């Protein structure tokens, strides 16, 4: 039968559009974190009403991910990272309200695979991401040195 | 207000369908394993570009299950088999694009509450399986041979 399109036959299974995509690309399983022009691109899509909602949501589906996807939860933060800096006052306001489920991250457990501290990454980050958001300064500042 | 036909309203609210309960049925959490008529079944709807996408999904939404459910990420292993040795060729190549989850699942931990590890069963079934899938030569003699 067909072939190549495979890939993106997956996604429409589950009804993902390419904005939901490209947040689940940015997050993806391997290693590399995100791409420098992904970053940007969803930081257009951000003030977009539509996109804005559908990547939102995605981060917080790959925020709460299993201990073995420690890089969904690495990568998904350095994008909440992007947005909050470079994206709307939306993004900021949105990540107060489900604050928690930051501050839940900041303790995770991964030194299973065989051995080696893997959550580390994700557990340093969450904690050098909420440290940037609870304090309001810091925040305004570096928005306005930014657009 | 109703009695026994109650359990297929709990299916009806996730909204599964013939397939998509056949999948869950054989692929329960019981020890049993699937059944060899459940196979065939599944392989020839595997045929059924339908019911071939509602499979391969609920075969994936049921490989990164939690630590808890072992017999279900089992018995998923153990259908894939009989998929890529029977059923379509789709089937396969839908596995070469989702190898990160099979990859994975070489190892798998499972401290058995009682005090056990089985834990292994799905450890190994994974490197078996993989084993089969990554060689070009194995499968095309597999499936003529069989057909």
């Amino acid at each position: 039968m067909s072939k190549q399109f495979v890939r993106s036959a997956k996604n429409l299974v589950k009804g993902y559009s390419s904005t939901q995509v490209l947040v689940r690309n940015a997050t993806s399983n391997d290693n590399h974190q995100v791409s420098k022009d992904s970053l940007i691109e969803l930081a257009e899509k951000s003030y977009d009403s539509a996109d804005f909602f559908e990547i939102m949501d995605m981060l917080d589906k790959r925020l709460n991910d299993k201990g073995k996807y420690w890089r969904h939860i690495a990568k998904a933060l350095t994008v909440i990272d992007y947005l909050i800096r470079f994206g709307s006052e939306n993004c900021v306001l949105w990540c107060r309200e489900n604050l928690y489920i930051i501050k839940t991250l900041k303790e995770f457990r991964h030194e299973d695979d065989e051995g080696i501290d893997q959550g580390q990454i994700v557990r340093v980050k969450a904690k050098e991401l909420t440290a940037l958001l609870s304090d309001d300064e810091r925040l305004n500042e570096e928005r306005n040195m930014n657009i």
